[PDB]
């Protein structure tokens, strides 16, 4: 059974870490106790040599004996991020019994102690940058040899069906596929073949739909929630918001248009019918003196379409440090049809990346998706990254990307 929805009356985790970072920030006070994932991202992060079993602990001494919510990320698939200039993860693409033995097992095994605790609801956000890689990146430009490599050996595929089953076991966990964005899967041509492949690793490796409890989008990204001033059928004078450079014949312009399409789709496919959305809104606040305060007055189909748009980057397949992003929507449950919550996953002021090459001995090679200055690739549209300059290493502490995010919230503070 599960609660229908592990968001629904509980309180939602504070990442103490996290939280130290936040409050330290001119103004970050604001902002320090909203809920955070705990990114479970290398198999080190598990004991943390705050470790799983230690953010679990917290969690239950927040909790006070009523429900609480924490939110962890699994995230270290072999071959991981296969489409990526570079990939943090540690595991290689042939290295599925080391997912298995060594990273899935062991966070079961702790998931598993603290079933005991009837109010702790852990929602397991479920493989970030997978699946869809294997609908798009597969063939043509901007496909990949290690994505097609994964796609051919399973290894997406079977890992994420293990993932699901030993944790769709234990009983206070729910689970949440990680479903891209609209601006990656919502044409017309990849939406229905990522509802086939979530279908298919829901059905792998011993799993059933029964043990997804939703899905995610959005997750550590920038697409907008809604856009406000933008209607996907609208108009330009003659000329149809479809045809712009910015949407680019979409389906969608924002992100729930997107899931609660999606939602019915796998229903149909078949999933259960009573599956709820996550949204990760962290960073698609789009706020401050940028943002449109209303629709452009211009008659170019693209001015008017890049002057009504909140999500102002240059293309939706730039993910890295976004220049000009803002803290958006808190944390908050059931805010529309279909959708169990919006979630902060992604930790706001942790880097997305290096943007130079950063020596070091934890495994994690210089992505030019995070550089400033890198002209882009088949998979951005051939476009400047739009990162943001002088990023740290992934997950560390980005103060100038705090202070920025920080004073382009939406809704304000």
């Amino acid at each position: 059974e599960k609660v229908d929805n592990p968001f629904e009356g509980a309180k939602l985790y504070v990442n103490p870490v996290w939280s130290a970072k936040a409050a330290a920030e001119p103004g970050g006070s604001a902002v320090a106790n909203e809920s955070t994932a705990v990114w479970l991202d290398r198999i080190g992060a598990i004991e943390g040599n705050m470790g799983l079993r230690d953010h679990l602990e917290e969690a239950v001494r927040q909790s006070g004996g009523d429900p609480l919510t924490i939110q962890v990320v699994i995230y270290n698939l072999p071959g991981r991020d296969c489409a990526a200039l570079a990939s943090n993860g540690e595991l290689g693409p042939d290295e599925l019994d080391r997912y298995k033995s060594e990273y899935i097992d062991p966070i079961a095994d702790i998931m598993w102690d603290f079933a005991d605790y009837e109010n702790l609801r852990i929602v397991a956000i479920i493989e970030i940058d997978s699946l869809p890689n294997l609908v798009t990146n597969v063939g043509g430009n901007g496909g990949t040899e290690l994505c097609a490599y994964m796609k051919q050996n399973g290894g997406y595929v079977n890992g994420v069906g293990y993932a699901l089953r030993k944790l769709g076991e234990i009983p206070n966990v729910y689970n949440y596929i990680d479903a891209a964005h609209h601006g990656w899967i919502g044409w017309d041509s990849n939406f229905g073949p990522s509802v086939d492949i979530f279908y298919e690793a829901a059905n792998a490796s011993g799993s059933t739909v029964d043990y997804v409890h939703g899905f995610i989008s959005n997750t550590a990204n920038y697409s907008a929630t809604v856009e406000p001033y933008l209607d996907v059928n609208g108009t330009v004078n003659g000329q149809l918001i479809r045809q712009s450079k910015w949407v680019d014949w979409n389906q969608y312009v924002d992100e729930l248009s997107f899931v609660q399409d999606l939602r019915q789709a796998l229903i149909a496919k078949g999933f259960r019918s009573d599956i709820g959305m996550l949204i990760d809104t962290s960073r698609n606040g789009w706020g401050g003196p940028n943002r449109p305060t209303g629709p452009s007055s211009s008659t170019d189909l693209n001015t008017y379409v890049d002057e009504s748009r909140i999500d102002r980057r240059i293309h939706p397949g730039n993910w890295c440090n976004q220049a000009g992003a803002g803290l958006g929507e808190r944390p908050t449950v059931n805010p529309a049809p279909g959708v169990d919550a919006y979630v902060w996953v992604k930790p706001p002021g942790e880097s997305d990346g290096a943007s130079e090459e950063i020596p070091n001995d934890e495994g994690k090679g210089f992505d030019r998706m995070c550089d400033p200055t890198y002209q882009g690739n088949a998979r951005n549209g051939n476009n400047p990254s739009g990162a943001l300059p002088n990023a740290p290493i992934s997950g560390h502490w980005f103060s100038a990307q705090f202070r920025e995010l920080l004073a382009n919230a939406y809704p304000p503070l």
